């Protein structure tokens, strides 16, 4: 079984996706997206080996044909997704980067002399690096994967194929703390102004933590208005808001569509209602009951109330999230929260790996 991903981090974390090209990786229909991993000699996980996207159905070359089942197989491509590591962790950072490079020159002599083949649980040359097999039932194959040998392929990595996502301690966004918060918060959904905003519409109140209650403010209302932007620009069925009622046409498959979540740039892979834990009860309610007319005075009544509910009721961003990450102390863990690069940035081009 292919380990979870470490949950807690002392301070902000880093893990990244890199779709390879040159091969595609064949499975039965309906398998786990996991079919081995990558560790270190010393045990520690760097990253794991899974299928990406669908490139069709398999269809095992006849000059093969091996007496085995490879019925409703689908082939796919192969993405190695690191396992997270803190930020400033120089050696960490550069066993990930290199495993990876090291796994592609593996790839390559694999489909000259075993294309076709699910890949083996082997130690590298050098003994740095291990590969696991959670998933025997696999196969690793050349280009596309229909010609029975390859086109001799040398197995690489592009800033294309590639992601990184980033995880904070909920508590600093807004905070501009950090070089990493600083480059969160200029994604440019991001509204900064929101936070001296909320404070002028709370004077009276005594609240528990002020500047904690702006700040989540801020966030929330800023993920809010960008649902609506993007509701209205894609039309996009939200809650129970319909696009058609507002003479939209809609020109995206909903939330999760890929060009939905490039829209976002800086994309967050944590619910948003997870960070209402941060704040005392009295200061949520707060914080929650400013949002509706923020929504309100840019956005239909439908609109407003469809995105406010969606949020509130626990609604993703863009599907599954990351909730459970934590920063900080081990024993008193602080809410992380996790936001995708969709195209790397140049302060972040050092974490991934290069072919070149
Ligand atoms: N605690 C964390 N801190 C930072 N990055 C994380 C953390 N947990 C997971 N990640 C990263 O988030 C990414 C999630 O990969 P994946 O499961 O394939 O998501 P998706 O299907 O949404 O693309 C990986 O790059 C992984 O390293
Ligand atoms: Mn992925
Ligand atoms: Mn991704």
């Amino acid at each position: 079984a292919t380990p979870d991903f470490p949950t807690h981090f002392p301070k902000s974390s880093i893990g990244i996706e890199n779709e390879l090209a040159g091969l595609v990786v064949a499975m039965p229909a309906n398998s786990a997206q996991k079919f081995g991993y990558v560790k270190s000699a010393q045990g520690d996980a760097l990253f794991m080996l899974t299928k990406d996207m669908n490139q069709g159905s398999y269809q095992r070359p006849p000059s093969l044909q091996d007496g085995k089942n490879y019925q409703n197989w689908q082939t796919h491509t192969v993405e190695l997704v690191s396992y997270p590591c803190e930020m400033d962790d120089k050696a960490a950072v550069e066993t990930r980067k290199q495993a990876m490079l090291w796994l592609a020159t593996h790839f390559t002599t694999h489909i000259d002399q075993s294309n076709h083949q699910p890949l083996a649980p082997i130690q590298s040359e050098d003994g740095r690096f291990v590969i696991e097999i959670t998933n025997a039932k696999h196969v690793i194959a050349a280009g596309n994967g229909i010609s029975a040998e390859s086109q001799g392929q040398t197995i690489t990595m592009t800033p294309s194929g590639q992601q990184a996502t980033v995880g904070v301690a909920a508590k600093g966004f807004g905070t501009s703390a950090t070089p990493e918060l600083r480059l969160l918060e200029s994604a440019p959904w991001y509204q900064k102004s929101l936070k001296s905003q909320f404070a002028s519409l709370t004077s009276a109140e005594n609240l528990d933590d002020k500047e904690l209650a702006a700040n989540v403010f801020a966030y929330l209302t800023s993920i809010y208005l960008k649902t609506a932007e993007l509701a209205k620009k894609f039309g996009i069925y939200i809650n129970e808001w319909d696009p058609m009622s507002e003479q939209i046409t809609p020109n995206a498959n909903g939330l999760t569509d890929p060009k939905v979540k490039n829209a976002w740039e800086i994309l967050p892979r944590t619910k948003p209602s997870k960070i209402v834990e941060i704040l005392s009860k009295s200061d949520a309610k707060a914080v929650m009951k400013h949002i509706k007319p923020q929504l309100q005075s840019r956005y239909s009544e439908s609109l407003s109330k469809n995105v406010f509910q969606y949020f509130q009721d626990g609604g993703e961003v863009a599907g599954h999230g990351i909730n459970n990450a934590t920063v900080g102390d081990k024993h008193s863990p602080e809410l992380a929260i996790l936001f995708e690069f969709r195209t790397v940035p140049n302060e972040l081009q050092s974490y991934l790996p290069k072919t070149e």
